[PDB]
Parts: structure tokens; sequence; C-alpha cells
């Protein structure tokens, strides 16, 4: 199968109790495989077939969009994640945060807002925008900064309601609040890096 | 002032199709809350003095999203009950039977749109301008209203919130499950105004 589920970085439990082991079954091993198991059978037989994820992402639309995106935006959000993570911003990312935002409970407070309003499926993202600046930007169900060419995605955080009815019910802003805990600063570095290249 | 509309039956009436924690969530968080939204942005507005229709149908962005879904969410209340589901009677049988050949090719058709419906959304059954039965989906807060596409005669939320709580990531188990609470009742009466 051409298309292959990146595996976590971490164990299924790594993330708890802010998000549950059972959230990231079946998130990861429900949705998240769904969404590449459905690409594989939808590329069979057109010119999508040998392309990478992300050719597929950036040059297609409809059923196939909505599954290459969602493959690529989960893997995204794993790694934003982590066990021993969360805290205050470190490396690279700290100084920028700083430049951009003013300090890091702006960043914390805007991101927090944006997250906690978006209407319907959809995601919150931290990108590097066209400016070289940082900003926060949302995405409404599979959409993402690189399809947009908005900007190059540093972290996301899913805000669909698969991502928290199990642990938090209808309380989004329990999950932004907890989420808090595992955001992944080593991987918003190497983002950061790559994107200032 | 715009106010949430009762439930014709209790949170346990769907059970366990939909369970009653589903029902206390999606009926009390959910659809409550939209009505809670919807008077806090209106205030001061020229929309606080219009129905909820009239809002819905002259708005955009966030007041447009809560006014629809209040309106929706009774819509979707109002197509389940206890003591229904199973196969049609009354007028909507005879007309389902004429617009899409039996019950069973449109329980299929339906049942293939409300599962296959990317994000957030609904799926309608509404009359159209000829006179005909016709599945639409929606997407978000969208509704036939809005569009004018048809006057409505059923919904179903495929919302996540709509199931999550019973069938997780298994739309399709909710849906089947759906067709043992469809209030046909309903649907003749909302095909006798349409009509
Ligand atoms: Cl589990
Ligand atoms: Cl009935």
């Amino acid at each position: 199968m051409a298309i292959i589920l990146p595996k976590l970085k971490y164990a299924l439990n790594a993330l708890s109790p802010h998000i549950s082991e059972e959230t990231l079954n079946f998130h990861y091993n429900k949705h998240h495989a769904g969404y590449v198991n459905k690409l594989n059978g939808l590329i069979k037989d057109t010119p999508f077939a040998t392309k990478s994820l992300v050719e597929i992402m950036k040059e297609s639309t409809g059923a196939i969009f909505n599954n290459a995106a969602q493959i690529w935006n989960h893997s995204f959000y794993w790694d934003s994640m982590g066990p021993n993570c969360g805290g205050e911003p470190h490396g690279e990312i700290k100084e920028k945060i700083q430049e951009d935002f003013g300090s890091f409970n702006n960043f914390k407070n805007e991101f927090s807002n944006v997250l906690c309003g978006h209407f319907g499926s959809g995601w919150g993202w931290l990108v590097l925008n066209n400016n070289n600046k940082l900003v926060i930007l949302q995405t409404h169900d599979a959409g993402n900064p690189i399809k947009d060419n908005t900007g190059i995605p540093i972290l996301t955080c899913d805000i669909w309601e698969h991502a928290y009815y199990i642990d938090y019910r209808n309380d989004r802003p329990s999950y932004v609040k907890a989420w808090w805990n595992l955001v992944n600063w080593n991987f918003a570095n190497e983002n950061l890096k790559k994107a200032l290249q």
C-alpha cells in the first residue's frame, strides 16, 4: 500500500490524563488509520497513485484531498505533542514567540481563543507566515496552511469533536487547556528551522 | 428572547438507539448553548426583534451558525420519537414509493448520504418545488431553508457529538439505529403542509 500510517513517537497512554489512552486508540487506530486505508483505495487507477502524501495533498480536491490532508494533519498533530513536553517554550521558538506575540502567555491566550472559537470540524495552527512572522491560523475540516499557501505549519491542534469527546464531552475548553501540558516545543523548533531555511 | 423549544419526549425516550446521556449533552449543552450564544450575539442588533427563521435567513457567520443550529436541532428532535421508526405509514409511505421506488431504496440511499458526509453536517429529506421528495446534505449549520432547496420533511444530525458517546467512530451503526427512531408522523405533518 503506497501510503503507510506513520507510527506515534510514544505509547498510546503517553498523553494521559490530558488525552486518554482510549482517545489515542480511537483517534489514531480508527480515524487516522481509516484515512490512510481510504486514501489508498481512492488513489488506485489515478495519477495520484505514485505521488507522495504531500504531493497528493497539494494537488488533489474532493475525497482524495480530504483523506490525504487528514493523514498529514494527524501526523503533524501527533508529532506536535509528547510525554515529558508542555510547559514554556524553549530553544529558537521561545524567542520567536516573544518577538511575534510579546510573550508566551499572549500566544497561549490567543491560540486557546481561536481553538475554542472554531465552529464545526477543524484545526488551529501556529504557522510561519509568508512574511517570516509567527501567526495563529485556523482551518476547516481537512484544510491546512500548505494547501492554502498561507505559511509553514509549526504546530497544530485538532478540534474535530472526536479529538476530545471521550474525555471532555462538549467541554472543548478543558481539552484545549489540558493540551498545553502536551505541546512539543522540540517539534516546533524542528519546523521553525526548516521554515526559516 | 429566543427560547429553546421543549423536546416532545423524555431524554431516555430514544434509548438504546440514542442514549439518555447523549440526549442530555446534545440537548442541554449543545442545543441550549446555541440558544444562549445567539441571544448574546443579537442583543443590540436589528436581529433582536426578528424570528428565528428571519435571523437564519438574513444572517451570516456566528449569528447564522447559532440560529440555524437552533432550528436544525429542533427539527432533528421532532424527526424522532419513542414508538416510531420501522416502515413508513400514511402519506409519506406512498410519496416515498412514488419518488424513491420503495422504502428500501430510500433507506439505503439516505443511509449512504448520512454515512458519506465529511466533517460536521446534516442529511435531509425535503420536498422540492416540483413536489418531489429529494435527499439533500448540508455542511455545518447549513439547511434547505437557508439554501432555498426545498421544504424540510425530516433531518438527521451527523455531527460527531450526535453519536460519539454511543458509537464512537462507528457513524454507520448510529445511522442504522436512527431508523428505529424516525418519526413518520412528523414527516406526514410536514408533507401535508409542504404539498
Ligand atoms: Cl479503548
Ligand atoms: Cl412514526
